[PDB]
């Protein structure tokens, strides 16, 4: 059987190597973009070469913000998550795996209606969107008569190794990976008895090239312990993977830090 | 005269968390929201023991506009409240919460959005906005005049680590609380304003023999005061040590297992 | 008149609690290994405020026999003591610890040997026996006369959970005193005996601006009192629904990173 | 290059999973026991018929007593420890992997010899035992030229999900397990320069068949959110196996639960 993996903020960084990921295991990956259309479709076109239909692609805004319809009242980020898990049944017949990876980052210092949008767009994708997403997920098992239902279901949140030691001037970010973390120990409890896992990924510093220039980026990558640099996107995507695997299925509600020690340092 | 504004302080723990901080000598700000004979009331009673010593604002603190008004423009005028009337704010205890399920399993969907709206706004993003104006004002008062003991209380939960059955959204928006008062406690270390947060347990549940008696400690929930005597202690000159800390307060619940 | 038991009570923070249990009326037993001179003065100062109000007794905590006497027998002996002369013991505060480096790098076996022995025992093993003889004679004690106020306090430290390279054993025995506390609190629960833990920071250096210059609030290392006052408060009958929990007093420094 | 896995307590339940485990990846795995002599000693002729020299067993006593010389003075826990490494080294030039698993667990209640032996025996094998293994360990990386040092070193702790909600009357061996956690986090950081890698897994019940009494096992079982079973020796055992792969190699000073939710729950 092909299993199905929907994979939100699929199509670059870390969010691509999961994808990348899950597909050399076998399974069908529904890729979720948001503004990185043009990269999400040539990801799709690679895995689709490699092996037919096995992976597509769906647009969607995960901030907490209404949207104005693709076709009567303005759609809530409710419906488009419930559209996104759809796609994946309408498509393939099952979603087996959500990784719940989109994630908006950016200040939001302590000392008009930029703080509206910022406030849902950070929310929105760091946890609300994530919650929707999960109730959609959980809805649709429950639904599917139980000889149909597959296996082995697994959800990943991606959370940060290194938010008990605040990055200065990301409030707004912090909270809303805090309640991921809530998320992920409240539906690993709650959808438990329908056999479906729920456990967060959490980085410290991958990937940094490209958001911090030369001299920040040599910085930060020598505070880290093991091996002084951040880690490659695969050393974060290895792990999603393993936790997927039949191999994991007695671990729930956990959050695995994959963080070269970098929690364990002090100033 | 140092000033507390005390959120969700109509009743219940809040109502004790005022009477402590008023105890000490503070003023006090009792905010409410559907609770305004309660709160009338416990303004009346403070006053009348220490004249001019509690007033009363009313504001919902759901993230929803109101009759527009944003969630933040009603949060800074709380206080705003403070300073208007007394002239400053040395203490804010956000205690006002909304608690009810939000099943993951089994008109529905504005229900959901008002929901999602009210239990985040009231646990973790009015928390936010109300810390944001607070300092804010102390930033803007001149060195030479500023308070010197500001302190700011988050009522958070000792077991929402070990999740109650259905009460997901809850469960992440105190999650998202902690979050707060370490980022809040680390950004406003140089205005020397602490950030702590207070983890009741069970406490108050009559205002039930099977969850009471699962408490290690004493086989029962928590009075009031067991719980705020520690929110005016973190609130204290000498707890000035103490920042960007949680204090469970649960009877030892929290160490329990199924 | 409650008694207190102190561990390492002759100077620093140890003896800023016997000084403040002192002061909330407690009569106080200063446990001291090689600091005779300072023990007694402290006790002398204490006798003069309040007569018959402080003892010395010495005590080495390592995991070691003595001349023989084990560890166990030292640690009954030292709760024996509070009865003894007072007939009674309410507090007890395992303070009392070894701290130096242990490098996992870089007569060489009989030192590590008894540094595992003394880093262990001070810092873990005798709390324990402590916590045990302390039990045992609060369960002996008919429960028409026992205190109505039993708390055990473990100083513990906020953060060992960011590792002072080349301190291992030290950290892992601060790990097992954790784990105590949350043990002793569950057990001696139905007891009505309190186990909690206070965790400093950076706590009295000089009794060094690299290390200061981190500590987000203040910049600075904490006075003797401001760890002290904590350890009071939760011995107080007001933290009496607070237990198996460890309260950190470290001024933000866990909030850092490199 | 065949590497060598050094796995204390090794001869039944979870321990010989994990060498068993380690085994099937390829690598030649020795084989600590304590009284155990049968049971390690025919595992290992398994493992050497399935591949030649590939196994080997060593007893040793990991109570932090003294021991009589097998040939002048009373032996050290230290020493045992040392030679428990240098067998590996002896035998197959290398020690890449290190599994404290060995492990005593019974009842020290707060409410006359024999607690000194109890206190010896749990601290000893839980916490003081595994830090003079990897401290034995870390020397002989040291020791070895850079240019023959292995590429993948790697040191698992076997830890316990549920000591932060205590089982009534096991309080020494509680503790020994938060010293445990704290040895991981400590000997992460310390050994970071020479690129050990340090991480414990913590099984919640696992393998409760053989403890405990038909009705005591059903009641137990029975609490745990996720399939209200305990554990198979497998599921605790694939976790440990994958972290000491080289796709787990950003991860380090981290304790991942195996534990089906159980620390989720509250009485
Ligand atoms: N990189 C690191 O060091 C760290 C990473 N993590 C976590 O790992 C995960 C992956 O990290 P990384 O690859 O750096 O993440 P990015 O910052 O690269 O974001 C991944 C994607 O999320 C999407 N996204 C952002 N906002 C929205 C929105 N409002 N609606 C829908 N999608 C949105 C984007 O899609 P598009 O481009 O299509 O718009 C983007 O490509 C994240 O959850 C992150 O928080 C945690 C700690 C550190
Ligand atoms: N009680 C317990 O066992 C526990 C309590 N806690 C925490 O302690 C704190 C106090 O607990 P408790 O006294 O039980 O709280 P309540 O359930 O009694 O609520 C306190 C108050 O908050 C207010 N409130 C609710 N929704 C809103 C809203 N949308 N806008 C503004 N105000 C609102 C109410 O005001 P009004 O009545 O005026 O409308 C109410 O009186 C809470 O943060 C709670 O989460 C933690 C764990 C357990
Ligand atoms: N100071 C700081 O920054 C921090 C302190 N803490 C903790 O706070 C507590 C108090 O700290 P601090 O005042 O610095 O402690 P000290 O380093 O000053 O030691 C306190 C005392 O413990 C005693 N002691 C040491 N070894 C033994 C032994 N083998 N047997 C019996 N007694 C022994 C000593 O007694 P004598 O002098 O009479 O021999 C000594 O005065 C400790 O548990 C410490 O770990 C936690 C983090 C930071
Ligand atoms: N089973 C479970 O539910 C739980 C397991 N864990 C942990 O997982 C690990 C494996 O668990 P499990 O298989 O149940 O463990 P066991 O209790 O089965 O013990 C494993 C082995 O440890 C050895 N051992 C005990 N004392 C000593 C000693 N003094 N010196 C040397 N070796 C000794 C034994 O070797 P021999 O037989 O050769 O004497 C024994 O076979 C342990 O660290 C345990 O604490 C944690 C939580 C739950
Ligand atoms: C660790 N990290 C990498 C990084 C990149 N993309 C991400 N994307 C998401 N969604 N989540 C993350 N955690 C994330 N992290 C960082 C950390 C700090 C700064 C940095 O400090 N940047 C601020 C400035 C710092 C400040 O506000 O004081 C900037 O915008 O330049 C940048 C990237
Ligand atoms: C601790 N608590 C009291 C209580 C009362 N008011 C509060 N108010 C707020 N704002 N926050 C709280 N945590 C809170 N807690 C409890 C604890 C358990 C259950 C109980 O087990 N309840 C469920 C079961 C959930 C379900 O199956 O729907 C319920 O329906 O409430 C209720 C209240
Ligand atoms: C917080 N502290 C003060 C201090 C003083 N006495 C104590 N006494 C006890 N019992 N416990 C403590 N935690 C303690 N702490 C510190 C903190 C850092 C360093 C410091 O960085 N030191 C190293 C570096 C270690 C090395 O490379 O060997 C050292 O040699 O002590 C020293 C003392
Ligand atoms: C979870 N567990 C399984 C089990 C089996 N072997 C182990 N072995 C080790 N080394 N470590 C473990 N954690 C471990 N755990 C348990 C838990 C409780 C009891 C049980 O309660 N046993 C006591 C009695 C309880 C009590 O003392 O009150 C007994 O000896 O019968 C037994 C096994």
């Amino acid at each position: 059987t092909v299993p199905v993996a929907l994979v939100t903020g699929a199509a670059k960084r870390l969010g691509r190597s999961i994808a990348e990921g899950l597909h050399a295991e076998g399974y069908a990956v529904c890729l979720h973009y948001h503004r990185s259309a043009a990269e999400a479709n040539a990801l799709s076109a690679t895995l689709n070469a490699r092996r037919p239909n096995s992976a597509i692609t769906v647009q969607a805004d995960l901030s907490n913000v209404a949207t104005a319809p693709v076709s009567s009242a303005p759609v809530t980020l409710f419906t488009r998550c419930a559209e996104l898990v759809a796609a994946c049944y309408t498509h393939w017949g099952r979603c087996d795996v959500l990784v719940n990876n989109a994630s908006s980052f950016y200040p939001t210092p302590l000392l008009r209606e930029a703080m509206e949008t910022a406030t849902a767009d950070l929310f929105g994708s760091n946890a609300i969107a994530p919650y929707f997403l999960i109730k959609a997920f959980a809805h649709r098992v429950a639904g599917t008569p139980a000889k149909h239902r597959g296996t082995n279901y697994s959800i990943i949140n991606m959370v940060d190794a290194m938010t008990n030691q605040p990055l200065l001037g990301y409030t707004i970010y912090t909270m809303a990976k805090g309640a991921l973390e809530g998320l992920t120990r409240s539906a690993a409890l709650e959808l438990a008895p329908l056999q479906i896992r729920v456990n967060g990924v959490g980085p410290g510093l991958s990937v940094l090239v490209d958001d911090m220039p030369p001299a920040v980026w040599e910085g930060h990558r020598s505070k880290v312990p093991l091996y002084q640099r951040d880690s490659s996107a695969a050393e974060v995507s290895d792990v999603v993977i393993f936790l997927c695997s039949s191999k994991a299925k007695y671990i729930t509600g956990t959050c695995v830090k994959v963080d070269g020690g970098y929690s364990l340092t002090r100033a």
